[PDB]
């Protein structure tokens, strides 16, 4: 059975669409898979302690001190845009659906190679030769029980390459383990110690070791073997791919205005705030815009860098995601930053380990919250309030002044509502696990689409071990015959998506290529260079915009 | 004091169907079913750390 093709390469993306303007989108890609020979046959538990930073006062927030588990597996992770999709297919879609779901997932692994090393004289110098290993075989399994600890790849920039006509390589299988750590708060040049920053050690209660071999089926295959998955229903709420505008302060009757602008300059003018009708939330007699009553409440504040703390350190309190109003406070709103190595957008021009890093902001502009113009008045209301009467963000709280109101203020509350966090292009991850929790999260912020039921399963990966002639059980040295392989990985990913409708008058906003300039959208960003360097920045993702109410 | 809109006053001979019942008698319930949800009875560790 060698010497035959056991599949077929495709990296197509077809539109099917069907009445009702709904639209069945079908991704295909195709990517070949590099193997090498595992660092180690052994599962290992690593711990990892970065004290030459953490000793240094006021530098919790740079901890990142824990223990893993090392398996010998790699694995094939696909959760992630610019693996499917084509740039201008993301433009397209963007561009003219108003909404898109997850459909299926299908993936095949086929067309195995399996090579050897051994090294020769050429001139006094040492070669490499290279053999085919017909007999050596490759191992595959998949979680689709999801025993295993879920882990994302693209939390960690190590998905397959999003460039099609280029190899790829797996992430090696890594998870959690269960010990406790301790790490003291300290600022800039406090006076006195670290007092604790320590290590803990296995839990009775808590410790947990999985190993491959003991839970999941693994085929074996040769050159001549194929494997393929059954086809994974995803069971996913759409996401809109529109962009909303309106906020607390655009929603419903706008008033009645009593003087008409008799020039394109002019403004009008409404009934007196102390004769106009209306509803509100004060006892004062009179009434305005913002003091208003008004449906529910659009966005929230949020409180900024609060690093909370458990039995493992202490970690930033993740952010729902909003726009960044005229205030730019970015960091305010959660904006993300992205880090990222060039087979996976980063230009390959680029010189050193530098990674390329991007900023997004939220287009949810309804929601945005001003940290500046934020405020608090006094229980009864005052017309202009007297200096003690009004909490602003000047005024320190605690005793340390940069240090206000807002950084501990949280206003969610039933009045609550907001938009989803949009998908982010080249970069971003699609389909998560939920957590297993009897109290749920009202979403996740590293991706779209959660998986309302149980979640496709991890596809692990590892090469055969290949013994020599000399082998012995208790031997610390593990002599092995030097092996490496490669393969291609084909999936099928299946979306269902609606058009969009056109109601407006004016034009409307949209992505579009634009000539060589500075300008975000320079054509050339997504064009080769004379040797063929290319890059992949990401794309907005929700041009449009929608009426919220 | 008492508030007129809030006052509560409640009998049990006035609501449930009382059963008298001498040593010779017996009396049941008939089954209820609960509508509820699971308990887990494992418990967890992983923290926003891991």
């Amino acid at each position: 059975g060698v010497g035959v093709s056991t599949g077929s390469y495709d990296n197509q993306t077809h539109y099917r669409f069907l009445g009702d303007g709904w639209v069945e989108i079908t991704a295909l890609a195709t990517r070949l898979v590099h193997l090498n020979m595992p660092k180690s046959e052994n599962y290992c538990r690593i711990r990892v302690h970065n004290t030459t930073d953490t000793s240094v006062k006021g530098n919790m927030a740079k901890d990142d001190a824990h223990e893993q588990i090392w398996t010998p597996w790699s694995l094939v992770d696909a959760n992630a845009w610019g693996v499917w999709l084509q740039p201008s297919d993301w433009q397209y879609i963007c561009n003219t659906m108003s909404q898109l779901n997850l459909v299926s997932l299908d993936q095949e692994i086929f067309n195995v190679v399996l090579k050897t090393v051994t090294e020769q004289d050429l001139g006094g110098q040492a070669i490499k030769i290279y053999n085919n290993d017909l007999t050596a075989c490759m191992m595959v399994a998949v979680d689709s029980n999801n025993i295993l600890p879920y882990t994302p790849a693209a939390n960690s920039m190590e998905t397959l390459g999003f460039y099609p006509w280029k190899p790829t390589i797996a992430s090696p299988y890594r998870y959690y383990f269960c010990v406790d750590r301790d790490l003291s708060v300290t600022y800039e040049n406090q006076e006195g110690t670290v007092e604790h920053n320590v290590m803990g050690t296995p839990k009775g209660m808590n410790s947990q070791f999985f190993t491959i071999e003991n839970t999941q089926q693994i085929t074996l295959l040769r050159t001549g073997d194929e494997f393929a998955t059954g086809t994974y229903y995803f069971d996913t709420n759409p996401v809109k791919l529109t962009h909303t505008w309106q906020t607390n302060r655009q929603l419903g009757q706008p008033p009645l205005l009593s003087t008409f602008p008799e020039a394109d300059t002019d403004a009008g003018t409404l009934t007196a705030q102390g004769s106009r009708h209306g509803t509100t939330q004060m006892g004062v007699n009179w009434v305005s815009e913002a003091i208003r009553t008004r449906p529910a409440q659009v966005g929230f504040c949020q409180p900024h860098n609060d690093f909370e703390a458990s039995r493992a350190g202490p970690f930033a309190a993740p952010k729902v995601p909003a726009d960044i109003t005229q205030g730019v406070d970015k960091e305010a709103n959660g904006s993300v930053r992205y880090s990222y190595g060039k087979q996976h957008g980063e230009n390959w021009a680029s010189h050193g380990p530098a990674p390329e890093r991007y900023t997004w902001d939220e287009t949810s502009f309804g929601s945005g919250r001003d940290t500046k113009d934020g405020f608090i008045q006094s229980a009864p209301l005052v017309v202009p309030p007297p200096l003690n009467g009004i909490l602003t963000n000047a005024n320190p709280i605690g005793t340390k002044n940069d240090i206000h109101f807002s950084n501990v203020f949280n206003s969610y509350g039933p009045l609550t509502a907001f938009s989803h966090p949009s998908p982010v292009y080249p970069q971003g991850q699609i389909w998560d696990k939920e957590l297993d929790l009897e109290h749920k999260p009202r979403l996740h912020i590293t991706a779209p689409f959660v998986c309302k039921n149980n979640a496709p399963g991890q596809m692990l990966v590892r090469l055969g071990p290949n013994l020599t002639d000399q082998y012995d059980p208790n031997g610390a040295t593990l002599s092995r015959i030097v092996t490496y392989g490669t393969f291609f990985w084909k999936g099928k990913l299946t979306m269902r998506a609606k058009l969009r409708a056109n109601t407006t008058w004016n034009p409307v906003y949209q992505v579009s290529a634009e000539d060589n300039g500075n300008s975000y959208m320079s054509v050339t960003k997504w064009l080769p260079t004379a040797t063929g360097n290319m890059q992949s920045v990401p794309l907005i993702t929700r041009p449009v915009a929608r009426n919220t109410y």
